[PDB]
Order: C-alpha cells, then sequence, then structure tokens
C-alpha cells in the first residue's frame, strides 16, 4: 500500500561530464543514500518496448508447464525456472521466471570454448525473443547512463564502471507471481541483489518493497560467504511499498555496487507481497564483463577484488545446483576457464 512517492529524474540521452550532469549523479547517489532507490522516467520507446515484454511474457507464461519446463539449456543458465525451486533464507520462493542472459549462438568462441554459462537462450517463441532483446538493449543504454552519471556524481573519471561493462554480462529475470492462496504472502524473501545495478520495471498490480538505508543499522556484505543478507530485516519497518507507476522504470544499487563504493552506497534490500492477482515483474541486472573484476574505488591500498565471471558462475551454481547447466559444468571441468581467465584475459 502505497506511502512514500520516490524521487523521479530524466536522464539525458547522452551523459558527457558537464557539470549539471555531475550535479544530477550527486543527486542520484543522494537520493539511493536516502531512498534506496529512483525513479527514471521512460520515453514512447522504453515504454513500448516494457509493454510488449511484459505482454510476452502473460503469453509465455500461459503454456503449459510441460512446455515452459523444456525452455532449458545445458550451456547456459538462461531459460526456464519452476515455482518453488529458488530459497531465500531457508524457504522456498514463489515466481515463476524466464533468465534471459547472454545470447551466444553456438559459433560464437566463448561457446566453442566451453566457458561456463556461455550458450543461446532457449527461447519459447519469435515473438518473446524480439520483445526481451529490443527491451534489453533499451536497458542496457539507460544503464550505461546510469553508471556514467554515478562515477561523475563520485567526482570520479567518467568511464570509471563503464570501462568494466563493456560487453557486459547483463542478464535480466522475467518473473510472474501467483495470487495469493492461503494466509502466506511472502512471494520472495528479503533479500540483496548479487551484481552491480538493478533496473526494474512491473505492471500495475503491486508488490514490491524495498529497504532504504536506516540510521543505525548494520548491514552484511552479501558478496562474502559468511555474511549473507537473505532474510535480514525481513519484519522490521521501513519497508517501502514501490508503488507501480506508468512511465517509470526503478533503479537500484547491487551488491557489487555497495562493494565498490565501500559500502558509501548499499545494496538495496528487497522482497515482494503476494497480491490478490497474479503479478508480472522484470528485474534488469547491468553488469560488469564476465572477465572484469571490481575493485574498491576508494580504498586504493586494498587488495580484494570481485571477478565477475566467477561470482556469476559460483552463484548460479549454487543457486541451482540440479540444473542440468551446473551437471555439464561439472562434467566438462568448465571451472578450469576461471582461472585462465584471471590469468591470462
Ligand atoms: O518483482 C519485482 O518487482 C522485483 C524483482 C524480484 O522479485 C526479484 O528480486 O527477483
Ligand atoms: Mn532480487
Amino acid at each position: 500500500s502505497h506511502m512514500t512517492n520516490l524521487q523521479t529524474f530524466e536522464l539525458p540521452t547522452e551523459v558527457t561530464g558537464c557539470a549539471a550532469d555531475i550535479s544530477l549523479g550527486r543527486a542520484l547517489i543522494q537520493a539511493w543514500q536516502k531512498d534506496g532507490i529512483f525513479q527514471i522516467k521512460t520515453d514512447s520507446e522504453q515504454d513500448r518496448k516494457t509493454q510488449e515484454a511484459m505482454a510476452a511474457s502473460k503469453q509465455f507464461c500461459k503454456e503449459p508447464l510441460t512446455f515452459k519446463s523444456s525452455c532449458v539449456s545445458d550451456l547456459t543458465y538462461s531459460g526456464y525456472v519452476a515455482s518453488g525451486e529458488e530459497v531465500t533464507a531457508g524457504k522456498p520462493d514463489f515466481p515463476e521466471i524466464f533468465t534471459v542472459c547472454k545470447d551466444l549462438s553456438v559459433g560464437d568462441q566463448r561457446v566453442k570454448a566451453g566457458w561456463p554459462c556461455h550458450g543461446p537462450v532457449p527461447w519459447p517463441n519469435n515473438t518473446y525473443q524480439k520483445s526481451m532483446k529490443t527491451f534489453m538493449e533499451e536497458l542496457g543504454l539507460a544503464g550505461e547512463r546510469l553508471l556514467k552519471l554515478t562515477a561523475l556524481g563520485f567526482e570520479l573519471p567518467i568511464n570509471t564502471f563503464t570501462d568494466l561493462t563493456r560487453d557486459g554480462w547483463h542478464h535480466m529475470r522475467v518473473l510472474r507471481f501467483p495470487p495469493q492462496t492461503s494466509t502466506l504472502s511472502r512471494g520472495i524473501g528479503a533479500h540483496t541483489d548479487y551484481g552491480l545495478l538493478v533496473i526494474a520495471a512491473q505492471d500495475d498490480v503491486g508488490g514490491l518493497y524495498i529497504r532504504p538505508p536506516v540510521e543505525g543499522e548494520k548491514r552484511n556484505r552479501n558478496w562474502l560467504p559468511g555474511e549473507s543478507s537473505a532474510g535480514m530485516f525481513e519484519h522490521d519497518e521501513p519497508w517501502t511499498f514501490v508503488t507501480p507507476t506508468p512511465g517509470v522504470w526503478t533503479v537500484f544499487p547491487g551488491d557489487i555496487l555497495q562493494f565498490m563504493t565501500g559500502g558509501q552506497l548499499l545494496s538495496t534490500p528487497h522482497k515482494v507481497k503476494l497480491n490478490t492477482r497474479e503479478r508480472f515483474a522484470c528485474a534488469y541486472f547491468h553488469e560488469p564483463n564476465f572477465e572484469a573484476s571490481a575493485y574498491p574505488l576508494f580504498e586504493p591500498s586494498a587488495n580484494e577484488r570481485i571477478h565477475y565471471g566467477e561470482h556469476f558462475t559460483n552463484m548460479f551454481m549454487r543457486c541451482y545446483p540440479d540444473r542440468i547447466t551446473t551437471q555439464r559444468i561439472n562434467k566438462e571441468n568448465r571451472l578450469a576457464h576461471l582461472e585462465d581467465l584471471k590469468k591470462y584475459s
């Protein structure tokens, strides 16, 4: 239910580094530090691609589970995940998901080489394919603007983040939540996203809650194995209902942005409440290149790094341990690539 109104920004099509760009970047940073999230206005193309992707998702989800379950690959984690498979803080989650990772044909040199997680999306139909690809291209353009403004706002060289996101490992979760069916309303537990930057779109049903930064509340560093943020604060105020709003996307930082900024930005915790109707949403992750390593921006003498490909691959093997994708990584020793990439990229 509606409480807070989020701040809304209109991004320039191109970010050049002029003083107004820097001021806008500072305002985005401040909004994340106060509210944990903000809105960015969409134009006619951004909105059209959003609506067409949501419409394709709705059509696909009405297919029988036998067909949806066939949309899997043993090369990439792209494709279908049935409801009740994903687990957050020991409890299974309710949405069914189609993950879209980088769509690489078997003729790509990385797929020929057997790099872990590299392969073609198992698209369910051509309308779904075209809708998601064009939506993700548009989302990527916004991701790059946001990353240049964020660097500028921190008085960093304009290409600090975008140097890491060339051919970035961008991917998207296409979600459908069922209607509530019992007194249980926890659609997904409280958690933080593992990536760099998150851009989210939703239908008009409502159910996403986010947690702003809280004075006096210590936050875990979810990229470290003993400091999971899963389930933390789920039942503590404050949680901000993200009111469905036509003509916007929302944006919040992930774990990698928390890591690189040394906690000046916090990975925003979020959770979803089931509603009386099914609910559709998309979460887009604007990510480093598979071969890029994140590093702390404000501690130049720190050795800590996050190699992104290793980070992603470990996360997905642990989240979907029995997927055919994980089994083929283990069978073919595809993780061996990671050590050579760290040394000879
Ligand atoms: O449903 C949303 O709006 C947020 C995306 C989500 O549920 C997730 O964290 O995977
Ligand atoms: Mn999430």
